[PDB]
């Protein structure tokens, strides 16, 4: 096949053909886009990739960057499936290229991918990330990219020039760069750039929409639960400098004492960094991770709840949206008396104690507030909906609220906004089903992992997934998913901040509903911030 | 006929015998309970009446005690009812016995009704008060009495010998004794005596509940739409003083026995005409005189009291109307009227928030904001209405008395609950203000069956029935009929499992939790913002 060896601006590359069951599509894997950050480069933003001579073997995939490896459940699908699926290095700074099985002879729009896993995990190379699907069925472009997570990627010395912070955020930056230099050879068209990512994806995608070097990288932009203002997405130069010291004296750092102190850390192997870096956290909680975006007035001028206030977003298409039952994952990661496998049946008392790990670092009195405003006073003993309400709880404060506001400012400002909830259990689904549809659940589906011969899904699942690869497609191609002038009755309308519009993704047709847990979020982002400063 | 002759400890009574389309029954109206506190016994507690000569005309309602007489809507029902039709007069202690025609020859249990308003207004001569229809139908002997309202009954300067506080307060519990020594005369039973009122009616019932020189003169309580703890029904010894020195400076008056000296020099109608001129804010369910936690009557606030009591041995029963806020918004809410549909805008609301809840930081009402606003229809006018009507409803009367419920019952109370929910076919006031506050009292009365008021056959059946609880539980303390599971069971209120019956024409229904979720903010939250703020 002669579609498979191509040129870009760094030298030349070998891929390899995929099948799909709908027919070929031709794939790149593992280009490099930076020199490795190793040794002395660990902690330093990326350098593009020197060109080399010879050709690259595109023909597999890459190494996952240096992460934790979840220990929770052992075997367990549901946590494995997002677990490192290559082997481990601090050399991973690599991207990934499908496109159609015939290069399209016209300039087509580009997909780029941002993987989540709170900043501390994740890889390009995971099952569910595989883009032979969504590039078979509407013929776009997708590339996928590794960033550096944890301490590799976000251990900050605000002002150092040794942890400048946001390296992984800059490690994203250099691969859309390097899709602007270079898409134009796999038939993708760099005026036309769409990201999408999940959970931390979401977060970044975000925050390269409030960070103007990155603004001229892509144009159109579709946040999956996740947003930059949310409260575990972000951390201040004070709290960074803290944790960053104190991962250095956590793995000992002794006798100017900020300049050797990143030495000393440059020591270190990668896992003994990985081990120690849950220590650092400043409470005990769930949904906050150690190391992550710092403010630091380079790469995020402000602190994203000001940057979204007054940004330049007229014009901007954005594609935005959240599962049905956000929390109830991270629940059994912290939360006391939850397990995947019993009904997590919680008492009063555990559930006064969840509160304050999901709702960490707050004053005792909006602790309080908390508790009375998510209690079911005419039911307060029930396990049942202690349970779920915790589950509301962390759902609300980490993820739907904080998109919820991303979304009306936007659209106040003048951005065309699409909106969804995600509410379809997959019938693979291994999570206890007390667990609904939870935080992740919905990739599988955007990337038309259905389509596998291999996999178990539903002949409903399957034209699902195909409507959901279109809506994404419709996006990328026309800052628009709704099926282009469509006579049939579902249409779907966009998100304003006093409508509030969103639709129902599930088995059956689109519903049109109003308000993003409206009156939740009404505590959350109005009220409880004036305790907060008010006391 | 001899049966209208009746001697009470201090004299001999002559009364009138009162038509009911079931048959007649005797009443004694104005039999004096206390010499006229006048003059140098004004703001000063009863003196119990002396003995006297011949025979009282007991035949027609006695005077009003003086207070503000309402006229923001001159000669409409819906205000005039509540309005005086007797004369003013510091000669008002007296009250009132309704007793079966044929006198019951078996000692028979007794309630006594003590009326609402504020603690700035009412009397028991009202028609709606009318004790002949009660005791026809359930053969029971009904007993009301005035007492001073205004700054006549609870104008404190705490301490001093001259204006001590309370004493409404002590009037009421004066007439209870008399009650006690005199009610056997007429056929009832003075160990089954049942205390009812409502509005500030019922906040006196409640403090009769935690004062102990009280808790021997009856045996059971029925509060409805007020109990003694809310917002409204006590002030502070600092805040009254402040109220009492304002007002004799409004009426000319320059040291406390000085002070209340001067302010017994002036024509009662001159501090009638100053009153409401002594709330420190613009308010809308706030009233100036009010009873005061001195620590002789009450030892500690209401709420103290409720929270470290016991109560083993005391039925309650317990209840509000639908829309307890609407009524009151008309005095002094921006943007509302019986005469139009009331549709404020949302500034017109949020200024009304002010004015509903009072005296609270800004972070406070700002809480309220957004616990009331539907953030789906920020600025829907009818949406903000009811909201309104929520927000003073919710914080004025039922927090409060669900509060009160949960406590009694968790602590020795046998407690029962329900909310009035049916309109009267006859209500003047417009339909946007639903059921309002105090519009249960006629069926309670069994007003209905009245010949000349033009109520529903079926409404009068419906007073018959609210008729039969109230004696019941006055008779046993249990609502229900004993001789009769099949009947629909009222069930007690409980802390945890909330249960209330709904009262309307259809049969009872059990509900869950009066109003559980809003009343949290109330009850739980608030206290702890104004606490940490
Ligand atoms: C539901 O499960 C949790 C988890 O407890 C255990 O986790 C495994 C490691 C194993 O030991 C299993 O037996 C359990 O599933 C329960 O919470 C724990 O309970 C134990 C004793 O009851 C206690 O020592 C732990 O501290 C608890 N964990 C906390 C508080 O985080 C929970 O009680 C289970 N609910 C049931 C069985 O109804
Ligand atoms: C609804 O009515 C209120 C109250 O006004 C009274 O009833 C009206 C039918 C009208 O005839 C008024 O003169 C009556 O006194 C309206 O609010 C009033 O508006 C006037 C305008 O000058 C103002 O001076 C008053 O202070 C207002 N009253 C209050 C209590 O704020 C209101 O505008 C009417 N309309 C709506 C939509 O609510
Ligand atoms: C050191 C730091 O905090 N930021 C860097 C960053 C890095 O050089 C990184 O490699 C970005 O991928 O780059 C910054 O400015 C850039 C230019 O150096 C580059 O030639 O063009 C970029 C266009 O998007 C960009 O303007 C940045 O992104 O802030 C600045 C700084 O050197
Ligand atoms: C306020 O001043 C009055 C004066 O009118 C004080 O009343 C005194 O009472 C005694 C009898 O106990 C009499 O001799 C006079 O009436 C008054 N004496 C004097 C010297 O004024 C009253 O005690 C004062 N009130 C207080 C201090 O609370
Ligand atoms: O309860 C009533 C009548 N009733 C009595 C018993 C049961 C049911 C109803 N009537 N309530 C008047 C009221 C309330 C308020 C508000 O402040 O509470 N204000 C005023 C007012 C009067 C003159 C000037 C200014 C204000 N009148
Ligand atoms: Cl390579
Ligand atoms: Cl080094
Ligand atoms: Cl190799
Ligand atoms: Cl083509
Ligand atoms: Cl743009
Ligand atoms: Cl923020
Ligand atoms: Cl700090
Ligand atoms: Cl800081
Ligand atoms: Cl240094
Ligand atoms: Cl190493
Ligand atoms: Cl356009
Ligand atoms: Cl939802
Ligand atoms: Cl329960
Ligand atoms: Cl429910
Ligand atoms: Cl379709
Ligand atoms: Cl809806
Ligand atoms: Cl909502
Ligand atoms: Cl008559
Ligand atoms: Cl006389
Ligand atoms: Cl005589
Ligand atoms: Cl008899
Ligand atoms: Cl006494
Ligand atoms: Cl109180
Ligand atoms: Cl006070
Ligand atoms: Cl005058
Ligand atoms: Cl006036
Ligand atoms: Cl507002
Ligand atoms: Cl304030
Ligand atoms: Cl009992
Ligand atoms: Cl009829
Ligand atoms: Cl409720
Ligand atoms: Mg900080
Ligand atoms: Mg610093
Ligand atoms: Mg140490
Ligand atoms: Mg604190
Ligand atoms: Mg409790
Ligand atoms: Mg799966
Ligand atoms: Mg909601
Ligand atoms: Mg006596
Ligand atoms: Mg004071
Ligand atoms: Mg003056
Ligand atoms: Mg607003
Ligand atoms: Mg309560
Ligand atoms: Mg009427
Ligand atoms: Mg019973
Ligand atoms: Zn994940
Ligand atoms: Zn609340
Ligand atoms: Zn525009
Ligand atoms: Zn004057
Ligand atoms: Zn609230």
């Amino acid at each position: 096949d002669a579609e498979l060896l191509v040129t870009v601006r760094g030298g030349r590359l070998r891929g390899i053909r995929l099948k799909t069951p709908g027919g070929p599509v031709s794939a790149f894997l593992g280009i490099p886009f930076a020199e490795p950050p190793m040794g002395p480069r660990r902690f330093l933003p990326p350098e593009p990739k020197q060109p080399w001579s010879g050709v690259v073997d595109a023909t597999t995939f890459q190494s996952v960057c240096y992460q934790y490896v979840d220990t929770l459940y052992p075997g367990f699908e549901g946590t494995e499936m997002w677990n490192p699926n290559r082997e481990l290095s601090e050399d991973c700074l690599y991207l990934n290229v499908w496109t159609p099985y015939p290069r399209p002879t016209s300039p087509t729009p580009v997909l780029v991918w941002i993987y989540g896993g709170g900043f501390y995990s994740g890889a390009s190379s995971l099952d569910v990330y595989d883009g032979r699907f969504l590039v078979q069925a509407e013929r776009t472009v997708l590339v996928s990219m590794n960033y550096r997570v944890g301490a590799f990627g976000f251990l900050a010395l605000p002002g150092s020039r040794e942890a400048p912070g946001n390296v992984g955020l800059l490690d994203q930056r250099l691969a859309l760069q390097w899709v602007q230099e270079n898409v134009a050879a796999f038939g993708g068209d760099p005026t036309s750039v769409t990201l999408f990512g999940e959970s931390a994806g979401a977060a970044s995608v975000g925050m390269h929409l409030l960070s103007p070097p990155s603004r001229g990288l892509f144009h159109r932009a579709v946040l999956q639960s996740g947003a930059p203002n949310g409260p575990w997405a972000t951390v201040g130069m004070g709290e960074a400098r803290r944790r960053a010291t104190q991962l250095a004296h956590l793995v000992g750092c002794p006798p100017g004492n900020d300049t050797e102190l990143v030495a000393c850390l440059r020591t270190r192997p990668a896992q003994v960094l990985v081990n120690h870096e849950w220590h650092v956290l400043p409470q005990e909680s769930v949904f906050r991770f150690s190391f992550v975006p710092v403010v630091d007035g380079d790469f995020l001028s402000d602190t994203p709840e000001a940057l979204i206030n007054a940004g330049d977003f007229h014009g901007l298409q954005v594609l935005v949206g959240v599962v049905k039952d956000e929390g109830s994952y991270f629940l059994v990661y912290g939360a006391p008396g939850f397990s995947k496998d019993n009904e997590s049946l919680i008492s009063r008392a555990e559930f006064l104690a969840g509160v304050r790990v999901g709702v960490p670092q707050v004053s005792d009195l909006a602790a309080e507030a908390v508790v009375l405003h998510y209690t079911d006073w005419l039911h307060p003993e029930d396990p049942a909906r202690l349970r779920e309400a915790l589950s509301d709880v962390v759902g609300d404060h980490n993820v739907v609220c904080p998109v919820a506001q991303l979304a009306g400012r936007l659209a106040a400002q003048g951005a065309r906004v699409y909106a969804y909830v995600f509410e379809h259990r997959a019938s693979t689904l291994s999570w206890p089903l007390w667990m609904g549809v939870p935080h992740g659940y919905e990739i599988e589906f955007i990337f038309g992992i259905p389509l596998d011969p291999s996999r178990n899904y539903t002949a409903e699942e399957k034209i699902f997934a195909q409507r959901l690869m279109r809506y994404w497609a419709n996006f990328a191609r026309t800052g628009d998913p709704n099926e282009p002038r469509d006579p049939k009755a579902p249409q779907w309308p966009p998100y304003t901040a006093g409508a509030q519009q969103y639709v129902s993704l599930d088995l059956r047709p689109l519903e049109v509903r109003r308000g993003l847990r409206a009156q939740a979020c009404a505590f959350w982002n109005r009220f409880l911030p004036k305790l907060l400063s008010a006391t």
